[PDB]
């Protein structure tokens, strides 16, 4: 299932546990940036996906500010579990920073994250 | 300045409350606010943001499931609140619909969502 | 129709001609209006669109490479016009730097860049 | 390195020429290889890249109407080269399809392609 402890293709540590009730909760550990330890993240997951071969849509949120360091940023991934042979959520996110109005055009990053319960 | 309620540019509103450990939690719903168009989000903000001017980076997830309906889907916002005299929510955000593997290439869409005190 | 001269929300200028075979040309260049500024631009567009009021699909390229400056850099617009008394591109844009393999992760940024042919 | 033919992970070709004053033309065949799916493609690249190990900028567009088919939307791909012996565009992508302003919510796919020399 989708509670474990997952790394991405960087090397991330995304810690997470699945509710009942549709909730995600847990840790991330971020492999680059502006970032040291673990961050608290939230999210979300169909908790009662489709039955025809569907993976399992969700999406998560970390701040990037924890008691040692703050980025004053915001990573949302937004993805689906794929069951499988080899597990797999696949994500694409986006990494927005707190900026000026005239810096705001270049406030966010774009990219794609795919993670498995092995690290690279 | 991000507790209460906020309404984008097409009808859609949530409300919302920022806690002191830098959650977001709330509910996320359409114009016309009845039960079933209502469903829970959480996320994270920066909870100690620059003073500088820039503004307050945050995220959050809804998945589209409630008590009534499943769309097999969760919506991620990236963004950033801009406090002032016409306070404001800047985001983009991910739309991911669980899929086959092959209808993967169709399962994300992005767009963009900006967030008013006030009704449109 | 699409050609002609549009300007974004943030004052640069899309001077572009949309040629017969679906082709567009043209160039982006900023506010201040000189040459240093200016850099070309290609790209396609629907030459048959739908005829039930959908938009017309296109997109194009900015390497921010002249004769002046390199930026090793390269912004793609995708979007759709949307006739009536008031033309508008609406587009999403991709914001590619060359980077090293480990920064790879923060090679790319994202925005919304709505065209009108009036200036903001 | 960047002119010649390409393949990304999902079964498409596409076929480059990076002129030297920094277009990029060619075709784009969503198959293999019928005439049918074969599409104009134009865009753009940095002429005078950076030798430091970084990746080349690049992007281009597909509008995909050809003389067969018209899906009345267009792709741009946005990204970079890396050369070598095991040489990649690595690209995310933004596909636009024309929509009514009450479905413009849902004109935008995202997603990424890994485009290399040898097939996959
Ligand atoms: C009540 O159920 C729905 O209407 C519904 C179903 N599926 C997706 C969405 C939705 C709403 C929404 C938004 O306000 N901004 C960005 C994406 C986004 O997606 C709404
Ligand atoms: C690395 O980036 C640059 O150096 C650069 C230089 N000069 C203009 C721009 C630019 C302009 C622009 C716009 O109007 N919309 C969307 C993206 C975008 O990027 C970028
Ligand atoms: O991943 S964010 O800390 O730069
Ligand atoms: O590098 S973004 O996945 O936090
Ligand atoms: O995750 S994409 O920036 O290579
Ligand atoms: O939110 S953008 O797809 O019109
Ligand atoms: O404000 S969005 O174009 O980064
Ligand atoms: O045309 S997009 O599916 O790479
Ligand atoms: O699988 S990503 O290209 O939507």
């Amino acid at each position: 299932g989708i509670t474990g402890t997952w790394y991405n293709q960087l090397g991330s540590t995304f810690i997470v546990t699945a509710g009942a009730d549709g909730a995600l909760t847990g840790t991330y550990e971020s492999a680059v940036g502006n970032a040291e330890s673990r961050y608290v993240l939230t999210g979300r997951y169909d908790s009662a996906p489709a039955t025809d071969g569907s993976g399992t849509a969700l999406g998560w949120t970390v701040a990037w500010k924890n008691n040692y360091r703050n980025a004053h940023s915001a990573t949302t991934w937004s993805g689906q579990y794929v069951g499988g042979a080899e597990a797999r959520i696949n994500t694409q996110w986006l990494l927005t920073s707190g900026t000026t109005e005239a810096n705001a055009w270049k406030s966010t990053l774009v990219g794609h994250d795919t993670f498995t319960k092995v690290k690279p």
